[PDB]
RNA sequence: GUCUUGGAGGUAGAGCACUGAUUGGACUAGGGGCCCCUACCGGGUUACCGAAUUCAGUCAAACUCCGAAUGCCAAUGACUU
């Protein structure tokens, strides 16, 4: 399943966990919109930034 | 990194399984009181303290029968980087 993922809050002050697994999903501006497809992975991915990032189906 | 899975460790919490500390009641070994007599063996009075033991109930960084959340060490399946 394809999957938007954007940036409504940016990286500056959290904690390096919160910024690692946005960077590996290649997220490096905000509101920058890399779409992968859905996975129980990157399903995991968006559970530990979800204050963060907004999904969106396609 | 992220999900699954495997783990090590005794923390925060809790509870008393021990090391301690402790509230109150039953239980009363011992003691004291008071007399009798003790010239001595001893006995009776306790709304007098009281060891064990027991019914509950409290609290511990140097208490754990128990034990999380994450966190670290890796595997092999990937999905990015």
């Amino acid at each position: 399943a394809k999957l938007e993922i954007t940036l409504k809050r940016s990286v500056i002050g959290r904690p390096e966990d919160q910024r690692v697994t946005v960077r590996t999903l290649g997220l490096k501006k905000t509101n920058q919109t890399v779409v992968h497809e859905d996975n129980a992975a990157i399903r995991g991915m968006i559970n530990k930034v979800s204050h963060l990032v907004s999904v969106k189906e396609q």
